């Protein structure tokens, strides 16, 4: 093949399975939501505390994808497990990400 | 007018402000997510915890929606606070609900 | 057979043995009343709360039944326990269901 060819199958289901002239984002980091429990150990009394609280978790990481997404690329991978929730997240936005993948191979395609 | 007039704005924007031929549904009862402080008082950790809390607390009032539209009706009214995520519920649904009502017209409209 | 057979007798004596024209509703997930000792530990003190408590988690069940009829399906095999209370529920309904059945056959049968 002329260019490179990474081994692994596409995260989501609902994301471009074909791109036309695309900007490649490789990202090399964590890329799911944060466990809460090492940072806190808490209680929990009433469901309004709930919601707000798995709400702007859930934005927590949409921030990393909208800071990512803030040079606007077609297609980001990386190389450490991604989110279910962030895929739902960039397969709304258009984006074709691609879930573990050995470094050995981002490198080649830098 | 030829027939009863309800005195109370509709409940949510996203609902049918006009029925072909509608089969009402005269509901006098609580219909709103239901307070779970006094059921119960908790502590909590991780978000894995939060998300099933509140999914399925959300899915409890989900449940007398549908069996009210069990019977199938156009249009339900009644006489108590409605939830506001029950709102968007019975909007995704198609149906016209109205908010609190003096059991006054209920009746008359009975 | 011109066409696939499962080797798992029916759910429940009271359900249509016979269905014609059906529309079958392959469900693979979990579909019996839900433990609630690992969401929750917790008191008791009146026969008031008891009622209120066995009853909503009973309509919980009830849910993901209505939820999948949503489709309206003649039909219904998964490959998991079905609650004993969720079959009367179907039997009142008029589906057919069966219990576990090997994934191996839902797949033929897809």
């Amino acid at each position: 093949v002329y260019g490179i060819v990474v081994d692994k199958e596409v995260v989501h289901p609902g994301m471009p399975k074909r791109l036309e002239n695309a900007k490649i984002a490789l990202i090399d980091a964590s890329l799911e939501v944060e466990k809460p429990e090492l940072d806190a150990e808490i209680r929990i009394n009433d469901p309004t505390q709930m919601q707000k609280f798995l709400d702007e978790e859930e934005n927590l990481i949409k921030e990393k994808v909208d800071k990512i997404l803030a040079t606007g690329a077609n297609v980001i991978i990386c190389q450490k497990g991604i989110d279910e929730v962030a895929q739902s997240y960039l397969a709304k936005k258009g984006v074709l990400a691609v879930r573990r993948a050995k470094k050995s191979d981002l490198e080649k395609l830098a």
